[PDB]
């Protein structure tokens, strides 16, 4: 049994309470075909002075249709927890030693806490270095998240690239995002403004946004354009730049790469990547 490590992420994976007896609300999709459910484990509520408390949960959305056709394809039975800091995966040095670590779901992939990552994960030279991805299940890149009339061009707006306390713009930490920025001395200092502003999870930064406490989210277009399609007051903007791939993730030399890859493939090929698109992504006006 695979031990499948995803993230709260919507389209991609909905996360949701079970009801009192422990089961899944029935749902149904656009299409009218039950909403596929699985349980994953994972940290409750990570409000700041409260206990942490680990329980089982609901899961459904783009990845995890994907992850059932996987499983189901390549013949696997799997358990699914969510992963424990919260966090998709940088590099870093802990214990304050020169000891270098992955967190959050690279991190689990590497110490066995997790044998693949099904989640909206960037494929990333940084990461290709320490663990194997499948193609690419989805083709996205990184946009910008604004309220409903802000005015910025893009990434290279006076706004970002001058930054100042008038406009405030980050990400969320630990994310690719911030291998990204660390990679060109120019957005080197950029992400140094963007350090003091960064949120823990890009649900909490939407918000922000929302709430006019942040002024521009920088995130993956795939994740931004269907918050922004969603809801009326929010808008993209400017060309998408660093432009990428999702891919799901497995150790290095992992006798899973090839099939996952041919799985891929194949759902590119015949219309089930598509469909996932018509069923979590385009299907509905703001509201």
């Amino acid at each position: 049994r695979l031990k499948i490590v995803t993230i709260h992420q919507e389209p991609f994976v909905y996360v949701k309470p079970t009801m009192s007896d422990g089961t899944c609300k029935e749902e149904f999709t656009v299409n009218g075909d039950p909403v596929k459910k699985v349980i994953c484990t994972g940290p409750n509520d990570t409000s700041p002075g409260s206990p942490r408390h680990t329980v089982p949960q609901c899961c459904y959305g783009f990845c995890i249709d994907l992850l059932i056709k996987l499983a189901r394809t390549m013949n696997f039975t799997y358990e699914v927890h969510l992963v424990a800091d919260g966090k998709f995966g940088t590099q870093e040095r802990v214990n304050n030693s020169n000891k270098k670590e992955w967190n959050g779901m690279m991190g689990e992939l590497l110490s066995g806490q997790a044998d693949m990552i099904v989640a909206p994960l960037t494929i990333n030279n940084e990461r290709a270095q320490y663990i194997e991805f499948s193609k690419p299940f989805k083709y996205q890149g990184l946009t910008i998240l604004v309220k409903k009339g802000t005015r910025i061009t893009g990434i290279n707006d006076p706004r970002l690239r001058n930054p100042s306390d008038k406009f405030i713009y980050a990400t969320v930490k630990q994310s690719s995002v911030d291998i990204y920025f660390r990679r060109q001395v120019e957005l080197s200092t950029m992400y140094r403004h963007m350090e003091k502003h960064n949120y823990e999870s890009a649900a909490e930064a939407i918000q922000a946004v929302r709430d006019n406490k942040l002024h521009a989210f920088i995130w993956d277009s795939a994740v931004l354009e269907f918050e922004a399609s969603q809801k009326c007051d929010l808008v993209t903007t400017g060309e998408l730049f660093f432009r990428s791939g999702f891919g799901i993730g497995m150790r290095k030399d992992s006798p899973w790469k090839q099939n996952v890859s041919l799985s891929i493939l194949k759902s590119h090929e015949n219309g089930f990547m598509e469909d996932l698109d018509k069923t979590w992504v385009r299907y509905q006006e703001c509201d």
